[PDB]
RNA sequence: GCGCGCGCGC
RNA sequence: GCGCGCGCGC
């Protein structure tokens, strides 16, 4: 483990070396190579290299609290006995941050803290650090805190404000190629990433690949394009029942066709789900009793279509049978009883169609073949099966557990047993199964295999693209590691210079409750807090919201979130944002996303306050 | 509250 | 830019 002595593997000594030579280096190695151990050695070498009377200072960035706590503990245990001072700062920690940094040798930060401390000038300069280590360093792009930090660095390095600058090291399992759709674009993307981190070296394992390849998941991948049914006669009944039920809806809500942005919805697809969502979440109520009821049936049909597509009709029908038993046993409406009657007409035709052997799903025999072959070769195979939807998980399970040909299988659903069906995972650990099947899923011990099983050309094309994107990546790195370093440094510098040139480049309005459209406040009543937070003055506003005190509060920078504020109109109770304590003031704080803006009385819906270009008046203590 | 990143769809 | 969501930070 990470808390115990380790002999470094040969390839770890191999990856540590550029860093140990003082080079700004991106260390790129697959998950589970031991990136914590490499960074431990690098850090160890960095602080020991200093002559007596001199002292390094290391900062290590973690992007998340759990990772932050893991390394704070690993680094502490590891540098016991050297006598180094070791602490961390995170949101939970909040403190003389300048002095915490000054009086410690190893600091673990989430990076936003350092961004906050640079901007405010509490930490005047990155020059206090002699080494900076970025975990998951591929995040150094695009406004990520890691980039903000590096913009500070680069502004110094390029403004000749000197000031020695810390060595910079990054760790990642994959440098990425971004949007790249060719080698040149891939080379460009990776070069841009090295520019952003001032990296002149990319370290990969070369001399010890066989030693590495002895402990990194790399299954032989397999594309298996298959053919669908010749004719889903089950879909043709369900689709009519679906057309029939949209009709009934369009009765009780005319112009249904307009509520969503999602256009040309097709039955039995992911979109149709999204359309149902972008409609169950609209209206704006005794009519959305009838509507939610109609859309919740169009959902059960949509689901069933998907089960039929990748599993057997029986599996889809059963999910429809089980559903219509629950509705009748719950109680009968004249709308819940109609749909159910509507269904009951076709029931005899569906049950007939379901059991017709020529209606069987050919993709399932293909799944069976795969599972057979392997379990013949390696009978001790433990498998993991990823499927498209939650209903499919149960469908496939049911199908395995009822199939004479797969009796050697013992299935389990997740989030002993010999094959595992699911939609996602953690933990998990795919490398700990010898067989992974992706059964029509948009995704990604030695002798392990991965199979991709689909009748969709699209789905095969996604994996081909992902794979090519990975090849372009490694090819690009191999090319770049051949450059003389001075030539690379010179390419990097001008990417950095260009980047930096770019960085260097009132009437009153109503705010209404999005749900019930009640007048909430006017804009000349709004005040800004710091620059990013919106509060509404006056006592009149206090009556127009209620609040529910959040028993678990969070201490943020500007203030403390103590309560959630909900709409005051009882038939609504809409989420409006929060109520805070800000410098002895009990003030409310609102998200514009909760509200509707009005000028001829024209409604406009904003997501981010940064869009609304109204007159922003800042807070005044006394008013 | 705000900020950051990802994925899908127009 | 718009829609839906998912993860995470202060
Ligand atoms: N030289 C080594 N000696 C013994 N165990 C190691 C060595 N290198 C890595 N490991 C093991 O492999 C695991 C991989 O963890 P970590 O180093 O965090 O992987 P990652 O490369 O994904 O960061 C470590 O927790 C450790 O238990
Ligand atoms: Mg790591
Ligand atoms: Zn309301």
């Amino acid at each position: 483990n990470l808390y115990s002595p380790f002999k470094p593997r040969n390839y770890q000594l191999e990856l540590a070396l550029p860093a140990m030579k003082g080079k700004n280096t991106i260390i790129c190695a697959p998950t589970g190579c031991g990136k914590t151990f490499v960074s431990l050695l690098i850090c160890e070498h960095h602080l020991k290299k200093f002559p007596q009377g001199q002292k390094g200072k290391v900062v290590f960035f973690a992007n998340q609290i759990p990772v932050y706590e893991q390394n704070k503990s690993v680094f502490s245990k590891y540098f016991e006995r050297h006598g180094y001072r070791v602490t961390g700062i995170s949101g939970a920690t909040a403190v003389p941050v300048e002095q915490i940094v000054e009086n410690n040798d190893i600091i673990i930060l989430t990076p936003q803290i350092l961004v906050n401390n640079l901007k405010k000038g509490t930490i005047p300069s990155l020059s206090i650090f002699t080494l900076m280590i970025f975990d998951e360093c591929h995040n150094t792009s695009k406004q990520h805190p890691y980039n903000m930090i590096m913009f500070n660095y680069l502004d110094q390095k390029l403004g000749g404000s000197s000031g020695p600058l810390p060595q910079v090291i990054g760790l990642t399992a994959s440098v990425g190629v971004g949007d790249a759709k060719n080698t040149d674009e891939a080379l460009d993307y990776i070069c841009k990433l090295c520019a952003s981190l001032d990296a002149s070296v990319i370290a990969t394992v070369k001399h010890n690949l066989e030693e590495l390849e002895q402990v990194v998941y790399k299954p032989q991948k397999f594309f298996r394009k298959v053919e669908s049914r010749i004719s889903d006669k089950f879909k043709y009944i369900i689709a009519q029942l679906m057309r029939d039920t949209e009709s009934l809806a369009k009765r009780i809500c005319k112009d249904l066709e307009n509520l969503s942005q999602s256009q040309n919805r097709e039955f039995g697809t992911q979109k149709y789900e999204q359309w149902i969502v972008t409609v169950q979440k609209a209206c704006m109520s005794r009519i959305c009793k009838a509507l939610f009821l109609y859309t919740s049936h169009l959902r059960k049909y949509n689901d069933a279509l998907i089960i039929s597509e990748h599993a057997r009709m029986k599996d889809a029908l059963d999910y429809l049978k089980d559903f219509f038993s629950n509705v009748r046993a719950a109680g009968f409406d004249e709308i819940e009883q109609d749909l159910t009657q509507r269904f009951e007409e076709k029931l005899q035709e569906l049950e007939s169609v379901s059991r017709d052997p020529s209606n069987e799903n050919p993709k399932l025999e293909d799944l069976c073949f795969i599972l057979q072959e392997e379990y013949h070769l390696n009978p001790e195979t433990i498998t993991i099966l990823f499927v498209k939807t939650r209903a499919l998980v149960d469908a496939l399970k049911n199908w395995i557990e009822g199939n004479p040909k797969l009796s050697f299988l013992k299935p389990g659903i997740l989030t002993n047993i010999l094959i595992l069906t699911s939609v996602a995972d953690e933990g998990i650990d795919i490398a700990q199964c010898n067989l992974v099947i992706l059964y029509e899923y948009v995704g990604n011990a030695r002798g392990s295999k991965c199979f991709l099983l689909t009748s969709n050309a699209g789905v095969i094309e996604k994996e081909q693209i992902n794979m090519y994107k990975e090849k372009m990546m490694n090819d690009s790195i191999l090319r770049l590691q051949t450059w003389d370093e001075a030539v690379f440094r010179e390419k990097i510098l001008h990417i950095q210079t260009h980047e930096k040139f770019i960085r260097d480049s009132k009437e009153n309005k109503k705010l209404l409750c999005r749900k019930c459209k009640a007048l909430a406040c006017y804009t000349a009543d709004v005040r800004v807090i710091e620059d990013c937070h919106y509060t509404v003055l006056g006592d009149a506003f206090k009556e127009c919201f209620v609040s529910r005190p959040h028993p678990k509060p969070k201490q943020f920078s500007s203030f403390e979130k103590r309560a959630k504020i909900f709409c005051a109109r009882q038939n609504c109770s809409h989420d409006w944002g929060i109520h805070v304590k800000y410098k002895t003031f009990e003030i409310p704080v609102i998200k514009i996303e909760s509200f509707v803006v009005e000028d001829t009385g024209v409604q406009t819906l904003y997501s981010k306050w940064k869009d609304f270009h109204f007159e922003k008046i800042p807070f005044d203590p006394a008013e």
